[PDB]
Protein backbone atom coordinates (compact mmCIF):
# COMPACT_ATOMS: atom_id res chain seq x y z
CA UNK A 1 0.00 0.00 0.00
CA UNK A 2 2.73 2.67 1.01
CA UNK A 3 6.47 2.70 0.66
CA UNK A 4 10.03 4.73 1.60
CA UNK A 5 12.50 4.54 -1.26
CA UNK A 6 15.25 6.22 0.89
CA UNK A 7 18.85 7.00 0.56
CA UNK A 8 21.63 7.97 2.73
CA UNK A 9 24.80 9.98 1.70
CA UNK A 10 27.76 9.67 3.60
CA UNK A 11 31.00 12.21 3.27
CA UNK A 12 33.12 8.96 3.37
CA UNK A 13 33.09 5.57 2.21
CA UNK A 14 34.38 4.70 5.93
CA UNK A 15 31.36 6.29 7.33
CA UNK A 16 29.25 4.14 5.42
CA UNK A 17 31.35 1.06 5.80
CA UNK A 18 31.22 1.40 9.53
CA UNK A 19 27.43 2.19 9.46
CA UNK A 20 26.79 -1.08 7.43
CA UNK A 21 28.83 -2.90 9.79
CA UNK A 22 27.12 -1.42 12.92
CA UNK A 23 22.94 -1.83 11.66
CA UNK A 24 22.37 -4.07 14.61
CA UNK A 25 22.84 -1.48 17.05
CA UNK A 26 20.76 1.05 14.90
CA UNK A 27 17.59 -1.36 13.29
CA UNK A 28 17.75 -3.45 16.51
CA UNK A 29 15.62 -6.59 17.22
CA UNK A 30 13.39 -4.86 19.57
CA UNK A 31 12.74 -1.43 17.06
CA UNK A 32 11.81 -3.96 14.17
CA UNK A 33 9.43 -5.89 17.01
CA UNK A 34 8.02 -2.49 17.56
CA UNK A 35 7.70 -1.42 13.90
CA UNK A 36 6.50 -5.25 12.88
CA UNK A 37 3.56 -5.03 15.20
CA UNK A 38 2.31 -1.27 13.90
CA UNK A 39 2.53 -2.36 10.24
CA UNK A 40 5.82 -2.32 8.76
CA UNK A 41 6.06 -5.31 6.42
CA UNK A 42 9.68 -5.33 4.85
CA UNK A 43 12.69 -3.56 5.00
CA UNK A 44 15.66 -3.93 2.78
CA UNK A 45 19.13 -1.96 3.33
CA UNK A 46 21.41 -1.88 -0.30
CA UNK A 47 24.33 -0.73 -1.17
CA UNK A 48 24.60 1.38 -4.24
CA UNK A 49 27.22 1.02 -6.73
CA UNK A 50 28.99 4.14 -7.67
CA UNK A 51 31.06 9.05 -7.25
CA UNK A 52 28.26 8.18 -4.06
CA UNK A 53 28.54 7.03 -1.01
CA UNK A 54 24.68 5.94 -0.82
CA UNK A 55 22.44 3.26 0.90
CA UNK A 56 19.22 2.84 -0.10
CA UNK A 57 16.65 1.56 2.41
CA UNK A 58 13.32 0.80 1.26
CA UNK A 59 10.56 0.12 3.75
CA UNK A 60 6.70 -1.58 2.78
CA UNK A 61 3.56 -0.66 5.26
CA UNK A 62 0.40 -2.56 4.81
CA UNK A 63 -1.28 1.28 4.77
CA UNK A 64 -1.01 4.37 5.03
CA UNK A 65 -2.29 4.34 9.37
CA UNK A 66 0.53 1.53 9.25
CA UNK A 67 3.26 3.82 7.36
CA UNK A 68 2.48 7.09 10.22
CA UNK A 69 2.41 4.63 13.25
CA UNK A 70 5.95 2.97 12.60
CA UNK A 71 7.32 6.56 10.95
CA UNK A 72 6.43 8.55 14.34
CA UNK A 73 8.08 5.50 15.73
CA UNK A 74 11.21 5.97 13.74
CA UNK A 75 11.45 9.64 13.76
CA UNK A 76 11.60 9.26 17.63
CA UNK A 77 14.01 6.45 17.42
CA UNK A 78 16.74 8.10 15.84
CA UNK A 79 16.00 12.19 15.95
CA UNK A 80 15.73 11.46 20.11
CA UNK A 81 17.06 8.24 21.25
CA UNK A 82 19.95 7.27 19.09
CA UNK A 83 20.78 11.21 18.66
CA UNK A 84 23.54 11.04 20.28
CA UNK A 85 24.94 7.91 19.20
CA UNK A 86 24.33 9.16 15.20
CA UNK A 87 26.29 11.95 15.96
CA UNK A 88 29.49 10.26 14.97
CA UNK A 89 27.77 9.68 11.30
CA UNK A 90 27.50 12.79 9.06
CA UNK A 91 25.01 12.20 6.47
CA UNK A 92 21.84 13.46 4.31
CA UNK A 93 18.83 11.63 3.77
CA UNK A 94 17.03 11.75 0.85
CA UNK A 95 13.39 10.42 0.96
CA UNK A 96 10.64 9.08 -1.59
CA UNK A 97 7.21 8.25 0.45
CA UNK A 98 4.30 6.94 -2.03
CA UNK A 99 1.27 5.18 -2.59
CA UNK A 100 1.70 2.06 -4.38
CA UNK A 101 0.60 2.17 -7.90
CA UNK A 102 0.90 -1.34 -9.11
CA UNK A 103 2.97 -4.34 -7.31
CA UNK A 104 4.70 -8.13 -8.74
CA UNK A 105 5.13 -10.29 -6.28
CA UNK A 106 6.71 -13.81 -7.44
CA UNK A 107 5.01 -17.33 -6.62
CA UNK B 1 10.46 -16.88 1.00
CA UNK B 2 12.75 -15.34 -1.87
CA UNK B 3 15.37 -13.51 -0.67
CA UNK B 4 16.86 -10.35 -2.39
CA UNK B 5 20.60 -10.57 -3.40
CA UNK B 6 20.29 -7.43 -5.72
CA UNK B 7 18.09 -4.24 -6.00
CA UNK B 8 17.34 -1.06 -8.40
CA UNK B 9 15.29 1.46 -6.49
CA UNK B 10 15.05 4.13 -9.50
CA UNK B 11 13.08 7.19 -9.74
CA UNK B 12 11.72 9.45 -12.62
CA UNK B 13 10.90 13.19 -12.27
CA UNK B 14 8.36 14.17 -14.85
CA UNK B 15 8.20 18.16 -16.37
CA UNK B 16 4.50 17.80 -15.75
CA UNK B 17 2.00 16.38 -13.23
CA UNK B 18 -0.36 15.39 -16.38
CA UNK B 19 2.44 13.71 -18.29
CA UNK B 20 3.61 11.77 -14.94
CA UNK B 21 -0.69 10.79 -15.23
CA UNK B 22 -0.16 9.50 -18.79
CA UNK B 23 3.04 7.32 -18.33
CA UNK B 24 1.11 5.74 -14.93
CA UNK B 25 -1.34 5.17 -17.49
CA UNK B 26 0.70 3.69 -20.16
CA UNK B 27 2.51 1.37 -17.64
CA UNK B 28 -0.07 -2.05 -18.09
CA UNK B 29 1.15 -1.87 -21.54
CA UNK B 30 4.47 -2.27 -20.71
CA UNK B 31 4.43 -4.51 -17.46
CA UNK B 32 1.99 -7.29 -18.50
CA UNK B 33 1.71 -10.02 -16.35
CA UNK B 34 3.27 -12.14 -19.69
CA UNK B 35 6.45 -10.52 -19.41
CA UNK B 36 6.35 -10.14 -15.64
CA UNK B 37 5.90 -14.65 -15.75
CA UNK B 38 9.20 -14.45 -17.83
CA UNK B 39 11.20 -11.91 -15.68
CA UNK B 40 10.16 -14.12 -12.25
CA UNK B 41 11.14 -17.17 -13.79
CA UNK B 42 14.77 -15.20 -14.83
CA UNK B 43 15.25 -13.77 -10.88
CA UNK B 44 12.60 -10.99 -10.62
CA UNK B 45 11.20 -11.32 -7.28
CA UNK B 46 8.97 -7.89 -7.01
CA UNK B 47 8.52 -4.82 -8.87
CA UNK B 48 6.88 -2.33 -6.54
CA UNK B 49 5.55 1.19 -8.65
CA UNK B 50 4.76 4.23 -6.75
CA UNK B 51 3.61 7.54 -6.94
CA UNK B 52 5.84 9.67 -4.63
CA UNK B 53 3.88 12.32 -2.57
CA UNK B 54 6.58 15.40 -3.03
CA UNK B 55 5.22 19.09 -3.57
CA UNK B 56 8.55 19.69 -5.32
CA UNK B 57 8.90 17.10 -8.05
CA UNK B 58 6.44 14.71 -10.06
CA UNK B 59 7.94 11.75 -9.49
CA UNK B 60 7.48 7.65 -9.67
CA UNK B 61 9.85 5.36 -8.02
CA UNK B 62 10.22 1.92 -8.94
CA UNK B 63 12.09 -0.96 -6.71
CA UNK B 64 12.74 -3.84 -8.82
CA UNK B 65 14.46 -6.49 -6.43
CA UNK B 66 15.98 -9.72 -8.06
CA UNK B 67 17.43 -13.17 -6.57
CA UNK B 68 21.01 -12.36 -8.15
CA UNK B 69 22.76 -9.87 -10.60
CA UNK B 70 22.77 -12.06 -13.01
CA UNK B 71 19.07 -12.58 -12.69
CA UNK B 72 18.90 -8.49 -12.83
CA UNK B 73 21.12 -9.27 -16.17
CA UNK B 74 18.94 -11.56 -17.60
CA UNK B 75 15.73 -9.52 -17.00
CA UNK B 76 17.49 -6.43 -18.82
CA UNK B 77 17.91 -9.22 -21.75
CA UNK B 78 14.46 -9.95 -21.71
CA UNK B 79 13.57 -6.59 -21.93
CA UNK B 80 15.18 -5.77 -24.39
CA UNK B 81 13.78 -8.50 -26.45
CA UNK B 82 9.92 -7.27 -25.14
CA UNK B 83 10.13 -3.77 -26.60
CA UNK B 84 11.27 -2.49 -30.14
CA UNK B 85 10.41 0.98 -32.06
CA UNK B 86 6.92 1.30 -31.07
CA UNK B 87 7.65 1.89 -26.94
CA UNK B 88 10.95 3.69 -28.61
CA UNK B 89 8.59 6.50 -29.84
CA UNK B 90 5.98 6.02 -27.11
CA UNK B 91 8.80 7.49 -25.32
CA UNK B 92 9.50 10.36 -27.10
CA UNK B 93 6.43 11.55 -26.15
CA UNK B 94 8.18 12.01 -22.68
CA UNK B 95 10.68 14.08 -20.60
CA UNK B 96 11.98 12.63 -17.71
CA UNK B 97 15.50 11.23 -16.40
CA UNK B 98 15.64 7.88 -14.95
CA UNK B 99 17.72 8.07 -11.42
CA UNK B 100 19.35 4.27 -11.08
CA UNK B 101 20.43 3.17 -7.61
CA UNK B 102 21.79 -0.08 -7.78
CA UNK B 103 23.59 -2.56 -5.69
CA UNK B 104 23.64 -5.49 -3.40
CA UNK B 105 21.24 -6.27 -0.39
CA UNK B 106 23.05 -6.30 3.13
CA UNK B 107 20.26 -6.41 5.38
CA UNK B 108 16.39 -7.83 4.44
CA UNK B 109 13.54 -7.90 7.43
CA UNK B 110 10.45 -9.34 6.16
CA UNK B 111 7.61 -9.62 8.42
CA UNK B 112 6.75 -12.78 10.49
Amino acid sequence: AFLNSLFMDFTSENELELFLKSLDEVWSEDLYSRLSAAGLIRHVISKVWNEQHRISMVFEYDSKEGYQKCQEIIDKEFGITLKEKLKKFVFKIHNNRGVVVSEFIRS
